[PDB]
């Protein structure tokens, strides 16, 4: 299919260069899949998502997301016009404060709820979670990270925008989870993208436009834009059989744009997510 005047970033993934506009993807769109968007929460009523989101877990007096946040995230997620995966169902887990904030202790706890949860929910086609979020270096953040990853859930993580190594972050520098950096409409690393070893892969992260909360959108940037771009991606392909839960951050991998992106430091990898599908 196609969708004219996409996002450059929905353009980006389905394209071989930069600075094209439609968002080519098979009509499948992660139907049967899901998405678990752990973040500030989600403003479910907004048209953009259809019906297909529904928070699930809240960690505050409040499930509504009142920063907009992880609304932004989750339309790169599934949002008719703004997301990878438009068919895909989202759910909503809010472990981060309406200023963004939130305590590792409540993050993990986030994690684990998610490796039982998928456990009440039909997602015949797999189960992902995208984690727009971090700090610094936890072993307890990224072992939490990795639990979630070895119940089954394709777990995306931002690498971080402190322009430094991403081993000195979690839940970034958990080796079995996917990390994603942070690249802009003419394929330069962003200029705040952490970089790295760890890192396992590039998405669009700079001026992102998406859902926003009160029935809106607006455009921000931050490797919390990319990692949704991978979350999608990768619930679209389960859905399409090309991948599974455990091997997909690999897929995307082998399947990216290499070479492509400009300003990656040496050791870190070239790979910008992309979805190769021929229509």
């Amino acid at each position: 299919a196609a969708q004219t005047n996409a996002p450059w970033g929905l353009a980006r993934i389905s394209s071989t260069s930069p600075g094209t506009s439609t968002y080519y993807y098979d009509e499948s769109a992660g139907q049967g899949s899901c998405v678990y968007v752990i973040d500030t929460g989600i403003e479910a009523s907004h048209p953009e998502f259809e019906g297909r989101a529904q928070m699930v877990k809240t960690y505050y007096y409040s499930s509504r997301d009142g920063n907009g946040h992880g609304t932004h995230c989750a339309g790169t997620v599934g949002s008719r016009t703004y997301g990878v995966a438009k068919k895909t169902q989202l759910f909503g887990v809010k472990v981060l404060d309406d200023n963004g904030s939130g305590q590792y202790s409540t993050i993990i706890a986030g994690m684990d709820f998610v490796a039982s949860d998928k456990n009440n929910r039909n997602c015949p086609k797999g189960v992902v979670a995208s984690l727009s979020l971090g700090g610094g270096y936890s072993s307890s953040v990224n072992s939490a990270a990795a639990r979630l990853q070895s119940s089954g859930v394709m777990v995306a993580v931002a690498a971080g925008n402190n322009n430094a190594d991403a081993r000195n972050y979690s839940p970034a520098s958990e080796p079995s989870v996917c990390t994603v950096g942070a690249s802009d409409r003419y394929d330069r690393r962003s200029s705040f993208s952490n970089y790295g070893s760890v890192l396992d892969i590039f998405g669009p992260g700079t001026d992102i436009l998406s859902t926003w909360i009160g029935g809106s959108t607006r455009s921000i940037s931050g490797t919390s834009m990319a990692t949704p771009h991978v979350a999608g991606l990768a619930a679209y392909l389960m859905t399409l059989g090309k991948t599974t839960a455990a091997s997909a951050c690999r897929y995307i991998a082998d399947t990216a744009n290499k070479g492509d992106l400009s300003n990656i430091p040496f050791g870190t990898v070239n790979l910008l997510a992309y979805n190769n599908y021929q229509a």
